């Protein structure tokens, strides 16, 4: 039914006159109330369009500059040192740290027995003589932890220390800082020396000179725009995996490597089909890396139900089970839902494991975090699991390095090892002690799909491939046993290989840095991609990106999508950012983006939260009032220092680690806006109340519903929500606004935007902030027709409104954005903003206050 909007008749009017002064079209009403009129004012303002390939540029290293900090060294004695001084210097530190320390000297001893070592001469020739190699070999020989050190050492012995700085990509995170580590642990360092990492909000630079930077892709990127200056050596690793960002750089560098083949291109891979990569960087020669592998006898599910005798409480392949098996094996499987993992058949594997009286650490292959908690709470449980028999480490990307580095460390006599881990543990990292695998053969991976703005973190089947690898784990040390928990049918209707990232990811972020780099057309580029990614993602990118008026007509960058291509979150993010800067709310849109980029810091278990939580949520109704509430006290509390930080953290169940990266990639975030040119007045902390009128939080919700849009929703009762489809959703447990028991919530607004729309067996709102109808319209909303008493908005929900106020308050919307555009062409102009300009502004401030709807969030 059409919702009731009550706004006041000197509102109304304050509306059309701001509407009168800005000399703007209030779309009149309709004559037949069965013609509903478009309010939607089109563009107000736009960037002079410009004049529509190019090749990132490369030179190498010199002795003068800091490649990491590209900058010229000119304090200190690199700024005039000779390259024969810097090779030699570092060459005597090197031969002196090698004959006196006796722990590095046994490090080098494990290093020397790594497979790869014994082709490292063959390796090292095949470099010098061509500008792209492959090196292809099993996980585990040592190409990621040894390759860059058997480049950087053989210049350091050949007294050229100083000619070589080796950039090495990883698709993860984590594995650009744990490989940064270890090979600075392998080195007798801290990272800050011969080697140094940067991800995205974090780095430590190594020296200048002879030295490793392992990073993300997505860094190596964006540090582009003015090329790859004084680097001898790109090393691209684990090509294999596919991912998107990797793919995009291969493009570049072919490029790169066409125009300047002094450069050296090395690429790694596990043992699959490199046929491809080879082809398309001109038949380029793959060097082969083994050693000792072992036998690995492989089970299916129906193996496993077999040998433990367990009982249990696309069509189904766990009904098909062939004759060499037992009735109640067949009547087990066909029990098991193929959708589920079978946590109870784990527990009943690592039992058989204990009878075969061969010692050897287990690798438990779970999609997600979801599944290695519960399978970890499960074991726990049972106390047969206990310390005195079983040490079960969890292993994902989000668990902090002192834990994940555990699982390489040895466990006392007669303790079994259990690794509960996604797929970091496939092809990235070797656990030593492995002789058995049991694989969920499933993956994790986020699927998207713009059309209904739908995100699915989907548990699918596993590859072959991926069954192959996850089986190789289990033979590195003796003769081993791989579990598949997945019917010898299913197997057989298992792909080949997973989809790569390329062909089912939005394209919008690599499109600004195709822009931004000057590499040509959007389409043009991504054609030329080793697999190009379909039509309808580059279609898809391209309309976001006109849509935010990052790109003109002519599809070139305009001045709004040269600073959106320079910040590193959602390009929606960084225009909300440029908005929070017009309406000096910098600091908290920083926050919310920044945020988005890092787990929660509530430690809730996946439970609904409790008392301690909700509380800093204040009368808001807002998940996103309860992460800058955090953020405000956290603030305060760390001024008593890291154990009044620490006390707080855990007083208030907070994850110290995710407000402490968070609050470092708000400033980084804070200061490309201010190498941007907005002032440093626009971004300052705000102290604000989440419970008495705050105009300043009312403007940062108001332009939350634009960054999270079209993620609106209407609450009916309970949990259920209407999305924007016209179809029913649940408020997700984690909310503040989730009801904690039978009380139902008495919103004041049923009026929702949030961050992530959710698929999972129902679809639900993550993140949810109430708005008011007055901010759906200005900022919720794109398209609104009015037959002149009702207003339908983006099809899904009505409001009987005025016709004056919803198309005033659609051109506020046409109004800002205007402004916006101005804004990118010279930031510095917020300072001094033309009168009409400001009255618009505060127009904006006044329908952003729950009063201007009738509203009151003290009166309950
Ligand atoms: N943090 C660590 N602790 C212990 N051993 C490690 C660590 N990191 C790497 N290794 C070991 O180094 C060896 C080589 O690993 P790596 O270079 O990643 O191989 P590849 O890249 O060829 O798969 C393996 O035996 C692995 O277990
Ligand atoms: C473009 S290139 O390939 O020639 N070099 C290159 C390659 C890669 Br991968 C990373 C980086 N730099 C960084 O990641 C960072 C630099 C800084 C910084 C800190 C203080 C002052 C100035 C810069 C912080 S992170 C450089
Ligand atoms: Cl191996
Ligand atoms: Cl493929
Ligand atoms: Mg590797």
């Amino acid at each position: 039914e059409p919702y009731k909007v009550n706004l006041s008749q000197d509102l109304e009017h304050q509306l059309q006159n701001v509407i009168q002064e800005l000399n703007l079209e209030i779309v009149p009403p309709p004559e037949d109330p069965f013609l509903p009129v478009v309010l939607n004012l089109g563009k107000l303002a736009h960037f002079e369009p410009s004049q529509r390939i190019g090749v990132v540029p490369w030179s190498p290293p010199q002795s003068n500059w800091n490649p990491w900090t590209s900058s010229n060294i000119d304090e200190g004695p690199l700024a005039y040192a000779t390259p024969e001084q810097i090779s030699m210097d570092l060459k005597n530190e090197l031969m002196y740290q090698l004959e006196q320390d006796h722990d590095l000297q046994a490090i080098l001893q494990e290093r020397e027995l790594l497979p790869v070592k014994k082709f490292e001469s063959e390796i090292l020739e095949a470099i010098s003589q061509n500008s792209v190699i492959i090196i292809r070999g099993a996980t585990g020989c040592g190409k990621t932890t040894q390759v860059p050190q058997f480049i950087l050492d053989d210049f350091i012995q050949n007294d050229r220390a100083a000619e070589c700085n080796i950039v090495v990509t990883q698709p993860r995170r984590i594995s650009a800082v744990s490989v940064a580590e270890r090979v600075a642990y392998e080195r007798g360092e801290e990272p800050g020396k011969s080697c140094g990492y940067s991800v995205r909000f974090e780095s430590v630079l190594p020296r200048p000179h002879a030295s490793i930077m392992f990073c993300t892709v997505g860094v190596l990127l964006r540090k582009l725009e003015a090329g790859i200056r004084g680097i001898s050596h790109v090393i691209v690793d684990e090509i294999h995996e596919r991912d998107i960002n990797t793919d995009f750089l291969l493009v570049v560098l072919r490029d790169v490597v066409q125009a300047y083949p002094e450069v050296r291109i090395v690429l790694m891979s596990a043992t699959i089909d490199t046929s491809m990569f080879c082809e398309y960087f001109f038949n380029c020669p793959i060097i082969e890396v083994y050693g000792r592998t072992y036998p690995v006898q492989e089970y299916f599910l129906e193996d496993c139900i077999q040998m433990t005798h367990f009982v249990p409480p696309d069509a189904n392949c766990n009904l098909i089970c062939g004759d060499e098996y037992g009735p109640e094996t067949r009547m087990s499987m066909a029990q098991l839902n193929e959708k589920e993992t079978p946590f109870e058949l784990i527990e009943a594997l690592l039992k058989y494991i204990e009878t075969l009286n061969v010692p050897g650490a287990v690798l438990v292959f779970l999609p997600g975090w979801n599944l290695i908690y519960t399978m970890q709470k499960h074991l726990e449980m049972n106390p047969h699991f206990g310390s005195h028999r079983y040490q079960i480490l969890p292993l994902h990307s989000q668990i902090p390095r002192e834990e994940q580095r555990k699982v390489f460390d040895p466990v006392p006599s007669g303790v079994t090892k259990v690794i509960l881990s996604t797929n970091i543990a496939e092809t990235s990292i070797t656990i030593n002690d492995v002789v058995y695998v049991i694989d969920s053969c499933k993956q994790k991976v986020k699927l998207f799909t713009a059309h209904n703005n739908m995100t699915n973190y989907a548990t699918v089947w596993a590859s072959k491939t991926n069954l192959e690898q996850r089986k190789g784990r289990a033979g590195r040390v003796r003769p081993g046993f791989c579990f598949h928990l997945c019917s010898r049918a299913r197997f057989e209707r298992l792909e080949t290989h997973m989809t790569p990232e390329m062909f089912r990811t939005p394209l919008h972020e690599i499109a600004l840095s195709i822009k931004l780099l000057r590499l040509g057309g959007i389409g043009q580029f991504l054609a030329k991609a080793i697999e190009p990614p379909p039509l309808d993602a580059v279609i898809e990118a391209e309309h976001t990106l006109r849509e935010l008026d990052a790109l003109d007509a002519n599809d070139e960058l305009t001045p709004l999508g040269r600073i959106l291509a320079k910040l590193p979150i959602e390009p929606r993010f960084g225009k909300m950012m440029i908005m929070g800067c017009i309406f000096y709310v910098g600091d908290a849109v920083c926050t919310i983006s920044a945020a988005t980029c890092f787990p929660e810091p509530f430690i809730s278990e996946g439970k609904r939260l409790g008392y301690v939580h909700r509380n800093f949520a204040g009368n808001r109704f807002s998940d996103h009032v309860a992460l800058l509430s955090v953020f405000q006290a956290w603030d305060d509390a760390r001024m008593g220092g890291e154990e009044a930080e620490i006390r707080f953290c855990e007083h208030k169940r907070l994850n110290m680690a995710t407000l402490r990266m968070t609050w470092e990639a708000k400033v980084q975030l804070k200061e490309i806006l201010i190498n941007s040119g907005f002032p440093e007045d626009c971004l300052l902390t705000q102290v604000f109340t989440n419970t008495g009128p705050d105009n300043n939080l009312d403007v940062v919700i108001s332009l939350l519903a634009f960054g999270v849009y079209p993620n609106v929703c209407y609450h009916k009762e309970k949990r259920k929500i209407l999305t924007t489809e016209g179809r029913n959703a649940l408020i997700h447990k984690s909310s503040v606004n989730c009801p904690f028991s039978s009380q139902d919530m008495k919103y004041p607004s049923p009026f929702f935007v949030f961050g992530e729309k959710i698929r999972t067996r129902a679809i639900s709102a993550k993140g949810m902030t109430l708005v008011t109808p007055l901010q759906l319209l200005l900022f919720a909303s794109k398209k609104v027709q009015s037959d002149g008493q009702i207003v339908l908005v983006d099809d899904w929900i009505r409001l009987q409104i005025s016709h004056e106020a919803a198309a005033c308050i659609t051109a506020l919307r046409a109004a800002m954005e205007a402004l916006v555009v101005e804004v990118t062409k010279q930031p510095n102009i917020i300072s001094q903003l033309d009168p009409v300009n400001e009255h618009m502004l505060n127009m904006i401030r006044q329908i952003s206050r729950p009063s201007a709807a009738g509203i009151n969030l003290m009166i309950d």
